[PDB]
C-alpha cells in the first residue's frame, strides 16, 4: 500500500464526517505526531 | 457517512493490496 | 501503510455496509 | 454506515502514515469546517 493511496481514500470518508466525528479525528492526528 | 462514499473509499484501498490482502478482504465479505 | 492495517480497516468499513455495498466491493476485488 | 466505524477505520489508517501523509490529511480536515 502507498501512503498516496490511503490519504486518498482517508479525505473521501473524512468529507462525508460530522463536526464530531471530524473533531475526534483531529485530536488523534495531533497524537501522532 | 453515505454508502456511496465509503464503497468508493474501500475501493481506492483495496487497489493499493497485494493477492493476499484482497483474498483475506474477500472472505470477510463472505462472513458478513 | 502495511498491508495488515489497510486489510483491517477495510473490514471495519465492510462490517457498515449493505449486501448491495458489499457485492459492489466484491466485484470490484474481481476486476483487481 | 455509521460515524462511529467510519472514525474506526479512520484511526486505523492514519496510524501507519508518515508525517507527510498526516500534514495533508489535517489540511484537509480544516477545510471541511
Amino acid at each position: 500500500p502507498t501512503e498516496t493511496g490511503v490519504v486518498q481514500a482517508v479525505k473521501v470518508l473524512l468529507s462525508e464526517l460530522s463536526v464530531e466525528g471530524l473533531d475526534e479525528v483531529r485530536r488523534f492526528i495531533d497524537a501522532l505526531q
